[PDB]
């Protein structure tokens, strides 16, 4: 109680952080192709239909954000979202999103 | 038959849409407040210490993106969380995110 505790606003730093990261759309791409399987940068740069050296950029970006995180196997980089909490998060805001979009009228 | 359609495209232009909400910590500091409850925009500009014209743009902002509803009664405008589903959401990214702050070492 003594004083008050700004450091909140570092929480809502991460939290606007991971939003800039999700706040896209391409890149989201790379999320949802990563949920069906960790990838490497080769394989989810052409299969998104993306240039490796643009890939990788916003692959960063997404790291940075605390989305996702590599792995090296032999002499290839392999991404894989950092953890369930944002695996989670981002099949949390698919569905939300889905069933607000696909408002269906139930109706028997 | 349906051969390619690339409709999730669009799902993803949604869940990019939420993402710009979440990426604003002063708006962010709103939804932690109004997950406290219903209050009218003059409650909350002056809670916050923002002007009720400037709150009223950022209320507008997270509303546009499907995070808050506007429940007006008599002559008060008041924001909320648009629903529990979001209130989950917001709950999870500021798990996430406190997780992620300061891990701690635990050597017990």
């Amino acid at each position: 109680m003594a004083g008050q505790s700004d450091r909140k606003a570092a929480l809502l730093d991460q939290v606007a952080r991971v939003g800039k990261a999700l706040a896209n759309g391409r890149r989201l791409q790379i999320l949802d192709l990563l949920a069906q399987g960790e990838r490497a940068v080769e394989a989810i740069a052409t299969a998104t239909g993306m240039n490796l050296t643009t890939a990788s950029a916003n692959l960063q970006a997404l790291k940075s954000g605390g989305l996702v995180e590599a792995r090296r196997e032999g002499t290839r980089q392999y991404y894989r979202i950092a953890g369930e909490d944002v695996a989670r998060l981002f099949a949390l805001v698919q569905v939300v999103a889905d069933e607000h979009l696909e408002h269906h009228h139930h109706h028997h």
